[PDB]
């Protein structure tokens, strides 16, 4: 077994409760040991709700009726030693996601020393005039900045995309176009933390 089906299998059940820990061990059991060959399973669980997996030695993609999204890896701390990142996406009403770090012993981590979250700004075209007629109207409905998070399931990168923009009414989508760009915004994870490329 890699590091990740270790972390998976001793995760508590506590941390989290989306099939219970019996459950878990049991479909890790029919699953064997985790490879490159992404495994899928999906089960009824007990504690209410069905849940998918996709179980591979890098990564695990689990999708949940009530939290959504949970994808987890692995990311090198030193070349010696790891921290657990976990994230996990809403979908509705509005997608949004939170990155959660945990040592491999399932401790948390405050998540500022490794990830800041972008601010709405960051997502702005060039040029963006904060006393245009356009950038006003809209302001108030730039925040809640609901963002999407995807971490790579095969690099130690992550992508995430504003997701402000389908909140808004049909009519004002065509003052925000003007500002606020819809492509993600990419980081690499470089020596302990997510930096902007």
């Amino acid at each position: 077994a890699g590091e990740l089906e270790r972390c998976f299998l001793a995760m508590p059940e506590s941390v989290l409760p989306i099939v219970t820990m019996e459950e878990r061990n049991d479909l890790c059991r029919r699953a064997g040991h985790l490879s490159g060959f992404t495994h899928t399973a999906s089960l009824e669980s007990s504690l209410g709700g069905t849940v998918t997996f996709l179980l591979n030695r890098n990564f695990i993609r689990i999708q949940t009726s009530t939290v959504g999204e949970v994808f987890m890896r692995i990311l090198p701390f030193s070349d010696s030693s790891s921290v657990i990142c976990v994230v996990t996406t809403v979908l509705h009403p509005v997608a949004d996601s939170r990155i959660d770090f945990y040592t491999t012993e399932w401790k948390p981590l405050k998540t500022d020393r490794f990830w800041q979250q972008p601010r709405i700004e960051d997502f702005f075209l060039p040029h963006t005039d904060r006393q245009s007629y356009a950038y006003q109207a809209i302001y108030a409905s730039l925040t809640p900045s609901y963002m999407q998070v995807s971490l790579s399931e095969e690099s130690d990168t992550l992508s995430i995309r504003q997701t402000v923009t389908e909140t808004l009414a049909e009519e004002e989508k065509p003052l925000a176009a003007i500002f606020l760009s819809p492509e993600p915004l990419v980081y690499r994870w470089q020596s302990g933390r997510f930096v902007r490329q």
